[PDB]
């Protein structure tokens, strides 16, 4: 079926937990076993969201090269993405290493360092231009260069030097503050806009690494990030754009992930974003 009317047919037919556990239901299962490895217990968030081992990324280190981190790529649309977890005070360097080796340009943020009085991620990058951040375990510099902050986003730049080489390289943080702490957005217009903004940067653009994308487990808004991203562009590419179907991407993108999209109502929000997104496109 097309989106906008399936979309109306199961809001009428208040089916949207039956759609969902379908989903769920038919997604990829795939082994995880460098993530479960007893050394690891301290690089992952939540013992429930793990990389899958035939899609993570790996650092380029000998010692221990994990990271829950996983590379999504979508041939169709030809883009890809980096979906992870936010950084733990034990990984903040891991995390800040990967940027460096997968050459990403930009760091997409969908959540806030507190949400219900509890910490969903480290605070990893510099408050104050004065006051630079220093990773020992892994050799870099980090420092805040300039900082805009409007009503729905921040968007910041930074300085990542690799100190063993002493080159440098400008990292854009794209970061959305105002996702509320339950639920989804009532519209999604500023969740589009704040998209349009981090595709005009040029980061999710061929000449540079994937995108580094997270909240607190690196699929739920995340998954919701990329698969707006994924069916819009789609859509641009396609003769016959009702063909794009939301279900299929997201099952798609589920083999080099689990659990992207996290509830009925994430789900939901990401059809009305996808609706409402491909009539400002034209
Ligand atoms: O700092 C960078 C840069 C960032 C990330 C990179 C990179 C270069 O190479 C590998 O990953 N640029 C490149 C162009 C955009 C702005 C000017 C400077």
């Amino acid at each position: 079926m097309e989106m906008e009317k399936e979309f109306e047919q199961i809001d009428k037919s208040g089916s949207w937990a039956a759609i969902y556990q379908d989903i769920r239901h038919e997604a990829s299962d795939f082994p995880s076993r460098v993530a479960k490895l007893p050394k690891n217990k301290n690089r992952n968030r939540y013992r429930d969201v793990s990389p899958f081992d035939h899609s993570r990324i790996k650092l380029h280190q000998e010692d221990n090269d994990y990271i829950n981190a996983s590379l999504i790529k979508m041939e169709e649309a030809q883009r890809s993405y980096i979906l992870t977890q936010g950084p733990l005070p034990n990984t903040v360097g891991h995390f800040w290493e990967m940027v460096w080796e997968q050459k990403s340009r930009g760091v997409v943020m969908l959540n806030r360092v507190m949400e219900k009085g509890s910490l969903k991620c480290a605070q990893y990058w510099p408050q104050k231009e004065e006051k630079e951040m220093i990773f020992e375990d892994t050799n870099l510099k980090l420092t805040l260069i300039s900082e805009d902050i409007k009503s729905y986003y921040t968007v910041r730049q930074l300085e990542l030097e690799n100190l063993t080489t002493q080159e440098t390289r400008e990292i854009l943080h794209f970061h959305y503050t105002t996702w509320p702490d339950f639920g989804v957005p009532e519209s999604p217009a500023s969740f589009l806009n704040f998209l349009f903004k981090v595709r005009e940067s040029g980061s999710l653009s061929p000449e540079h690494g994937p995108v580094v994308v997270h909240c607190s487990a690196g699929i739920g808004r995340s998954g919701t990030f990329c698969l707006a991203d994924t069916c819009l562009l789609l859509m641009d590419k396609r003769k016959d754009p009702s063909s794009v179907d939301i279900k299929k991407v997201l099952l798609e993108m589920r083999k080099f992930r689990m659990g992207l999209i996290q509830t009925a109502d994430q789900l939901r929000f990401s059809y009305l974003a996808v609706i409402e997104g491909a009539k400002f496109i034209m």
